[PDB]
């Protein structure tokens, strides 16, 4: 089979690999819709999680089952599935301790395009498939559902980590697709006033459609002073960090009230240290809790989030700015995320099969 | 002054009372907008919380300050305020351990029309005024803000007690005004599918506008069976009880998954015992958590919820089905709550003063 | 092989069964140390969870691995293990949402002697062995470690469900071996004063050694009145239920403060309904939270609790009042749990093998 | 009256001040037992929380009521009280939001020797006295209880912030008196293995008496490598930071597992930034939660912690290494904390009065 792979830090290329073996609990899956992620750009070109050889890239897919292991009981060949970016080993220590996304070690539930061949190939492998794949609801388009795999779950996790409460004033820093889903998540956790902070302008407007009330432009003054002015010096109740760099945490601490939460979901691609300012952190004692976490995954997470689409309560289509057909175009799509043109949010790649609707 | 009072179990009438005394931390307030509550109905006619004589009724008000104590620092004469139904003693033991609504004993933060003269009088008393009174935002109509005092905060509290998570399937039992607010609260905590259980048709359309997806009418049969059918036997994730009686808890237990929460905010007006069925409660071990709580109050709770009106994220006007003018009309309004026409959600009474815009 | 089985309601006896089949993730285990439980007593003689025929009893074992499946990676033949009473299916829905003890449905992680052949046989089966079996630390006697399987973990779980905070005054109702472990768990969650409710005198001294401060015997009168007197009417902060019957919950409600938690871990053997008194439950609004939960299990739970024995912080040996040798003596041991001499806390049965120290 | 005051950053001296006025909710209190704190050394000589003029120092006291305001209902003249270092304004926004220690702003519940005249004077003032003073139990020595005001509550808060669970392996970094109470707190929250990390050796031994199992000497190698070696590379479950500097956080992150908590209570006296290492923080995603908080205070906190002394479950006497008599000796005692001799943990100063036992 063909797949698009990382060939050591700094290089991608198409390669041929055998089809993965399918153990008793596993499933093999062919992609129907795929998206590329900014995370793969940090991983390939910044070496942000270390070196990899012949690793198929990608971790956002809707797919169709082409094989199941002997002990798979909930899935059959031909089933269409939402594939979560995180596919935990559910019996590992960290899963039993409430952190399945770190199953087998830090970030270990994130397999696809972390250390496991991902979804940018003709067939890919899923561990604990009964546990890790949700059936695609008949009322959701494959491209809408591909946004669940990572963008919705990660953005929403930012808002979960920020411990957002009913009527909270929230600031979301970074308004790419994960940030837009952090705004939506905060809205769905009951935030009132929501400040969206972008480098851009263009897609801070879409943030208003997901529940943002106030847009803050970096290219204007210091965002902290802008935020303190808008709040009459009081600051915000909670902060989600969904973009930026290692220096964004200091801004969050400076704009937030004492007794609060900062929820980071940004994959930090470079920099030795994240600096937290001693004074504005209440000299160690301000209860400004700092969290940084990898998204949940598995079937239940996808099922719960999918219900928001099915019930008309979340529109993920707004994130899709560019559409391609054919497995080859995942290369083109990943290069867009590397080069970041103006009107880009997320590309999606659809793949057609002649037995798409008849495979069994 | 005049006020409408409970004159022992089964009787109300107007009485004259002295204007209450104002201590250093207290405020005296006059009503600008008032609403009656079915709670006063249980208290008066069912004797649900014991006998009372000459206790002024009502605990839902937007008001205007007429006097402040010498130690009140945030408020002044003429300020217009949202009065929470619950006005805790914030330094009491129960407050220090995170339950201010029980300040000084069980239900002790619910003063107005529980054991303290309520808001249905020309002047009423607020303890710890700086802590307990939120300023009325200029962008909210008094009639909409009076829904914050109890309806919004109580219905939202049901959703909070039910521990609603993103994408959960929720059942709200009872769709009076509290119930509609439990649907809204559930929606604002991120619920997907939401079953609303009631019989009235307009309640069962406003509920859809607040985020209900599914309407369950008992006339179509046993509501548990209905819910189990609709969820292909798995049941719902979380339940909010916002109406019904002591037997509603068994229904909740029977329709909910193991590892779940039942959030009750219904004031139970009669019956010796709430029956929990042993087998369906997992013979003691089902992790079907049962919560029954009085609403939060105080200014912060009002400020936070008011922000949802100010930001366009909550429309409390849908709750108002009857409008009156003049203080004396709180009697007619309360009688609506007792006689219960199918026209009814919430009445509001508007009261004007010659110096409503000039008092200072 | 032979095993001691429930032969329908009201009868036990020895039977021959095939050695169970071992799948890729499973392990077969032989008992080194066994204990009987009053739970099997309710199951057999009261029919508390329905009828069963030819189901092998017991769910408390230290064991030795005799076979592993092809996909078992952490265990090998001859390894000695602590077997949790609860052995979840970790990838099931309920596990993914944080309730692995209900994997596959309510009580579904409690397999042994609920619906799956238990540990009272020459060989028994463990699903998801790598996840579910902890290695026996070399510094713990098998007889002490067998208390971890259910007694420690269940009693500690009562304390966890009761939401015990530093310095809380706690009442533990029922001071059998689970109850003594609820006292210990409460002590290990930082409780100060701890009332232990029972009638037996030695239970009411071991309880003092585990952190009880106050012993309450019903023979001195109504236990609620006793507790209210002892707390000058304010009542207790938190209650753990570890014994009694369906009527114990009302006692708990009556003796506890508003804004509190009642943590039940008692397996209720009979009765249609658990009665919660309306007035004392704050007419629905007292924030007296009611929790009823099956113990956690799996290896991590066993590892964590075992660490408390290894570090000198928990002495489970005090629980053991009767010691037997040989597998057949699990019958005598279970009959002790049924006939209930005042001598009794927990029996343990030790089973030896010629190759106990050489099997590999 | 005389008091020991901060006279601008860098200077202390004895000054004369009038006795404070006593408002309706206030109490005036004379000291019976006092302790100095390392925090006052950062505040005076490092200027760590800004400049102050004529501010009486100290915030650890047991005292006796000499005057009460007209609305004080729970205290009378002559009552002996445990005075918490934190005396919140319980109705302020932050208190209503669950953070009373930040009442009126970050650190605002910490009044004594933060910005309010403290306890090192013949008479001092307490706001909201009914809420903020606990009666001294008859079974606790004044000097034992002085350790509750700050040392026990802060150390225990470190363990609370570290989210310690039953059987957790914990590392406590910094083993001064706050650290020794963090070890005790972790023990009282159910930790198993506990590593105590000191610069010293002498009072790492006392740490074993409070539940530490392993001592780690800074003067030996890198504490992170020591800890990873002792845990077979697995690291610890939770970390409490109770001493050190801005660089201690990086050590905590490097020794802790993914999916975990670091609870800081160290008042950080200098340094612009606290550095968190990007890589070992899981490049933003390791769920290594970082918390830093000021202790709770008020009466209930003191009452709960005092119960641990009364019940024989906490011995605070072990912290007292030096004893003085007379109000003047608080100067001597504070200089010990500045200069830090070898065998010092905490000094205590007792003050005798001829009507100590007769004042009314
Ligand atoms: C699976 As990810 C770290 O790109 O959100
Ligand atoms: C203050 As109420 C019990 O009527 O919601
Ligand atoms: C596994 As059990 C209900 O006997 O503690
Ligand atoms: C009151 As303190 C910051 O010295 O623990
Ligand atoms: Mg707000
Ligand atoms: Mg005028
Ligand atoms: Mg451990
Ligand atoms: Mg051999
Ligand atoms: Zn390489
Ligand atoms: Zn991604
Ligand atoms: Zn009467
Ligand atoms: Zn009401
Ligand atoms: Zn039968
Ligand atoms: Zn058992
Ligand atoms: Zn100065
Ligand atoms: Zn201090």
């Amino acid at each position: 089979m063909k797949g698009l792979a990382m060939l050591g830090i700094g290089r991608i290329g198409w390669i041929e690999k055998k089809i993965p073996e399918c153990g008793p609990l596993d499933a093999l899956v062919r992609p129907l819709a795929l998206a590329p992620c900014t995370s793969d750009t940090h991983t390939v070109w910044a070496g942000a999680i270390g070196d990899r050889h012949d690793m198929i890239l990608g971790h956002e897919a809707v797919g169709q089952i082409v094989k199941v292991g002997s002990l798979v009981k909930r899935l059959k060949v031909g089933d269409k599935v939402i594939v979560p970016a995180i596919t935990p080993d559910w019996g590992e220590e960290e899963s039993q301790r409430g952190y399945p996304m770190h199953s087998g070690g830090m970030l270990g539930g994130w397999k696809f395009s972390n250390f496991k061949d991902g979804v940018f190939s003709e067939v890919f492998h899923v561990n604990e498939a009964d546990a890790n794949l949700a059936l695609l609801p008949r009322d959701i388009k494959p491209e809408d559902a591909v946004m669940l795999s990572d963008m919705v779950t990660t953005g929403f996790h930012g808002a979960e980590l920020a411990n957002i409460k009913l009527g909270d004033t929230v600031c979301v820093i970074g308004i790419g697709p994960v940030g837009l889903m952090s705004v939506a998540g905060a809205n769905h956790l009951g935030a009132g006033r929501i400040f969206a902070v972008g480098s851009r302008k263009h897609c801070c407007d879409i943030a208003l459609e997901y529940g943002a009330t106030d847009i803050i432009n970096y290219k204007n003054g210091d965002i902290v002073e802008q935020i303190l002015k808008a709040t009459d010096g009081k600051g915000v109740d909670k902060v989600v960090i969904a973009g930026g760099d290692v220096h964004t945490f200091a801004q969050a601490v400076k704009m937030i009230k004492p007794g609060s939460d900062i929820g980071n979901v940004n994959y930090l691609g470079e920099g030795d240290n994240i600096d937290i300012p001693r004074s504005e952190w209440g000299v160690g004692m301000g209860h400004k809790h700092i969290h940084g976490g990898l998204t949940p995954g598995g079937r239940v997470r996808m099922e719960k989030l999918a219900s928001l689409i099915s019930t008309g309560k979340l529109d993920t289509s707004k994130l899709i700015t560019h559409r391609f057909e054919g497995l080859e175009k995942v290369e083109d799509a990943l290069m867009l995320m590397k080069n970041k043109p103006a009107d880009l949010i997320k590309p999606v790649v659809r793949i057609h099969y002649d037995d798409e609707d008849t495979l069994h």
